[PDB]
């Protein structure tokens, strides 16, 4: 921190304190959120933010370099062959990958999957030149869990069938129990706080997105006060998933009128690539990629057996 103009010894002591130890979250904070730290100055927080960001080197880029910012993403597997394909690779890291779709459809099976996926190296595809494999090392997950459905014992038996070791997914997996969307969105805030404490924390799953929102707020005399919230709490994820290069998948519900994911329009904007998970014969599902920004509307068919997600 003292490498950034103006500030010294005692002043990255006020920052680190106050949660900002990272030259990128500095370069993308605000003159009054550093102003709000005892005694950072306005003129101190403007010249730092400059700085970081001129550290970080963020200005107009063209050319190649477009293309080398392209692969800092890196992708994890969802251990399916088509939904992969359809993903372009895989599930992307610097954005929000949405999975909605009717009851038993197999979102919160993707989320568990995903944990598992996460632990074996040979499922995050990424290009060398442009990701360490120290950045991808002893990657770990945070499981938002709203719905009350996680169960450690899908993930050993999911863990198994890969050939991964369930006990190894299960301790680089943190779950946090969310009641209301407060509890949401207090949790998905507090995520810097475990990279901070050495977790390299790659994978952000929130099951579900919606529902605690969709409770809380029913009076459609009040949906405003429920965007708005929704809406900061998008933010929040999304610029996790950037600053962290992570990924980051949310589970969302369905209402009739067929059937479209709930949320409203903040969630669709927000959201980078939305999918409609559907059943079909059996185990056998379909996922429906209808919303992204390069990659055009396709269906991947796979299945959802004791092995977890398979095809
Ligand atoms: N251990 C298992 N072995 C084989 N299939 C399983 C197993 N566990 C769950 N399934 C399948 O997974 C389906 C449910 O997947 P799930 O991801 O929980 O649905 P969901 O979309 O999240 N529904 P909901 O939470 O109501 O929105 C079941 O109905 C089973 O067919
Ligand atoms: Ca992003
Ligand atoms: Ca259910
Ligand atoms: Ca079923
Ligand atoms: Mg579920
Ligand atoms: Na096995």
């Amino acid at each position: 921190l003292t490498d950034l103009p103006g500030v010294g010894p005692s002043t990255a002591e006020k920052l680190v304190e106050a949660g900002y130890i990272d030259f990128m979250k500095i370069a993308t904070a605000t003159v009054g959120e550093l102003t709000d730290i005892e005694g950072i100055s306005e003129k101190a927080a403007a010249k730092m933010i400059m700085g970081a960001r001129d550290l970080c080197d963020l200005g107009f880029k063209s050319g190649i370099d477009l293309l080398k910012q392209r692969s800092t993403v890196w992708k994890l597997s969802t251990s399916s062959s088509e939904l992969d394909s359809v993903l372009g690779g895989g599930l992307e890291s610097q954005s929000v990958t949405e999975f909605a779709g009717v009851f038993g459809s197999g979102k919160t099976q993707i989320m568990h999957q995903s944990c598992v996926n996460l632990q074996n190296p040979e499922f995050l595809f990424y290009d060398e030149e442009a990701v360490s494999k120290g950045e991808v090392a002893q990657p770990k997950a945070v499981y938002i869990d709203t719905e009350g459905t996680f169960r450690p014992e899908r993930i050993m038996q999911m863990a198994e069938h890969a050939g991964i070791d369930g006990q190894t997914v299960l301790d680089n997996t943190f779950v946090a129990r969310a009641y209301n969307s407060d509890m949401q969105m207090l949790f998905a805030e507090k995520i810097e706080d475990l990279i901070q404490e050495g977790n390299n924390i790659k994978l952000v799953v929130i099951d579900s997105l919606t529902s605690t929102f969709r409770n809380e707020y029913t009076g459609r005399g009040k949906l405003a006060e429920r965007q708005q919230k929704l809406g900061r709490h998008m933010a929040t994820l999304n610029k996790l998933a950037d600053l962290f290069n992570c990924v980051v998948l949310v589970t969302n519900q369905v209402s009739a009128k067929a059937e479209q994911a709930i949320g409203g329009h903040i969630v669709g904007h927000a959201a980078t690539f939305r999918f409609f998970v559907r059943k079909g014969k059996g185990d056998k599902r379909v996922a429906k990629l209808y919303d992204s920004p390069h990659l055009p509307d396709a269906e991947a068919i796979f299945r959802i057996t004791e092995k977890g997600i398979q095809d």
